[PDB]
């Protein structure tokens, strides 16, 4: 197996799963890891479990010699800046950016300018596309087994925003707000069920519940924690997103339904392990409902026990990178681009501006 | 047993329906229907099973002495032109007219006038409230065992409209649009469970499936057959509707989900029996799940067998009319009255009126 050599730049809570899926994949070796908060760095390299250079700056990361592809965990609004050192670098590296790839419509803007010159692989990392029953209803609805779709609901049921390092996840502008920051990956999987274009977006969400009294530095967290999305899709196709953020009760997390004119499937998918009940493992589900003949069929999806293990996105970030290890390997292409990152996030943008202004927006 | 002896003005589909759970409650006798398609008359005749005045005027009902209380079944458009008659009539008797109570703008605002004089019980027969497994979730919502409720979700995966007669139910201007003809139900839920009332309406919608090749004198179907549908309330609660008329494959026909902010709770309703897999009896489930300690709790709530055999609304229909008895017999409230009516068919017309202008529209 050829050893990639990989830079992590932002060692929090999504490196750490980044590092425990590279473990399960032959060749792949962290080399360097780069972050200003000295604790991260300890508590990633204990990951790890095995010697790697660190870095209090990127910049010295990318000047190090030590790496052949990039892993960008950092706060959302970091992204970009961190994107730009890397077009200039001249290290030509392939990097693999978390979601949202960026926060705000100019910093969109300007990304969009810079990536078009860039020519080594950019993976922007919603990965949630490749949880083993999120394939399965996407592979359903892109073979026809549907018919033709014209609906599309999905409902985030789950826990308040965990504790970030300096709070970054408690700010609108740190983060784009909700729904980009959580809900990039959902609007993204409108796109890819669809195969269709967004051109309306209507939402209604508020600040009602989570980290009401939270200061931090002198600021006030102004996340929405819950909210109702409708958009309206190129070719007369519409899609729902219900999120609630303290909704952590519910044994299933997210539900997934496709309607169309033949048939309805929907899936179940249960909150990680790590957050929930010690003791009852749930499987996810996928259920078929077609039109006629009336005769629903429901299985589980099992993720292997590994895979499942190494993450809290049910297996998800585990094919992720055997895709981004086939794109620097030259091998594969780029699954998830910028353009995706970008569109998503412009979705999202457009869905906190409904909230704010109480109308749609175009597309 | 204290005899009422009710008179049908329209003698069809739902009328049959009102027979049947009438046969289950004593004291009940039909001397009088009235409809002006005889196949009606006779096809109600024979579900009641005994002998019947019938009329092809509702006038000539009214002045018939015959009747204590009255039902409308008649077509939306006609319910208002009844009611006047009945208001001008002098005979002072109950009605219990079905929903929705009118159909359009102009509709509502006389029938506003004049119900306000009108000193016999008016009750509008939307009787989604009393199917056990809602009236579960509506005790729970209002006895406080989720907390404060921030968010309410009704999705209903249905068949296509049924035939009518004259095709009534086929036309916009006949019914007053889907989102009144089929959803007043669900946005009267929406004010009662949430306790609060609509501030704005957004809904996305088409006609893009059914009833394609039906065609009536040259002319198609013009009813919305998918939306989607989003309401803010005075207080800060938001609640979403979900309807596809194309999804008739799904076991369970109905979901409501409540959120508060210390639980969730859900019910899922199949499919009527005579409409599902003739075999597959699907009981009703609520399930509970509070957001501390974690533990989700599930149930079947049982319909009585023949309160359940007598109708397509889980048993609803049958506890209507011990209401409506009781308001006949000046011993208890109308529950569910005009004013209840107006609101759920002006939060229909205007989601009708968003999906077209595509804009959220004020209430
Ligand atoms: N794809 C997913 O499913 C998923 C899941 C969780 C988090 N995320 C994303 O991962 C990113 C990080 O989130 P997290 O949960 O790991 O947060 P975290 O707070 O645990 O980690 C962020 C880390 O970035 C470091 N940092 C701050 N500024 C930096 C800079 N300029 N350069 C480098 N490092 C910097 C911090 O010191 C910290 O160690 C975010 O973009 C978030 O949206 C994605
Ligand atoms: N609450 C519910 O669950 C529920 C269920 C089904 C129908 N409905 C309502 O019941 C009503 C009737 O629908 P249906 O399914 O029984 O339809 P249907 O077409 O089966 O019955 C309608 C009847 O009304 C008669 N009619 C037509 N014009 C009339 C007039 N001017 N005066 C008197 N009778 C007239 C027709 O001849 C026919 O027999 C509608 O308002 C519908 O919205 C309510
Ligand atoms: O739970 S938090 O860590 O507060 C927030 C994160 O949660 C999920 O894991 C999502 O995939 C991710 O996109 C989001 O950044
Ligand atoms: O199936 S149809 O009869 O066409 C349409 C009817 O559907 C259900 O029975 C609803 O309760 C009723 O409101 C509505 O009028």
């Amino acid at each position: 197996a050829q050893t990639i050599r990989y830079g992590l730049i932002g060692a929090g809570h999504m490196a750490r799963e980044h590092v425990r899926n590279l473990a399960l994949i032959p060749g792949s070796l962290i080399t360097a890891v780069a972050d200003p908060t000295p604790s991260s760095l300890e508590e990633t390299a204990r990951e790890i479990g095995y010697d790697v250079q660190t870095f209090s700056a990127h910049k010295d990361l990318l000047a190090s010699g030590l790496v052949d592809a990039l892993v960008i965990a950092s706060p959302n609004d970091t992204h970009l800046e961190i994107l730009k050192d890397i077009f200039a670098s001249g290290t030509n590296l392939p990097v693999l950016v978390e979601k949202p790839v960026c926060t705000s419509a100019e910093q969109a803007d300007e990304l969009e300018e810079l990536a078009a010159t860039y020519t080594a692989p950019v993976w922007v990392a919603m990965e949630y596309r490749y949880m083993p029953p999120v394939q399965e209803i996407i592979q359903a609805a892109h073979s026809g087994k549907l018919g033709n779709i014209h609906m599309l609901s999905i409902v985030e049921h789950r826990f308040p925003f965990l504790h970030k390092v300096d709070a970054w996840n408690r700010f609108a502008e740190r983060t784009g707000g909700t729904l980009v920051e959580k809900c990039c990956h959902f609007f993204d999987l409108m796109r890819l069920i669809l195969q269709d274009e967004p051109t309306r977006i209507y939402a209604s969400g508020g600040h009602d519940v989570n980290h009401m009294d939270e200061v931090y530095d002198g600021l006030i967290s102004d996340m929405v924690d819950n909210a109702y999305v409708i958009v309206d899709f190129k070719g007369g196709r519409r899609a729902m997103l219900e999120l609630s953020m303290f909704a952590e009760g519910s044994k299933f997390q997210e539900r997934i339904s496709i309607v169309g004119d033949a048939a309805k499937i929907e899936t179940l998918i249960p909150v990680a392990a790590n957050h929930w009940i010690e003791g009852d493992e749930t499987e996810a589900t996928v259920e078929f409902s077609p039109r006629s003949p009336l005769g629903p069929e429901k299985h589980e999806v099992p993720v292997d026990e590994a895979v499942l293990a190494a993450g809290a996105h049910h297996g998800s970030t585990y094919y992720e990178h055997l895709g981004y290890r086939k794109a620097i390997l030259g091998e594969g292409p780029v699954d998830v681009t910028v353009a995706d990152g970008l569109q998503s996030v412009r979705m999202g943008l457009a869905a906190e501006q409904s909230i704010i202004e109480g109308r749609a927006v175009e597309l």
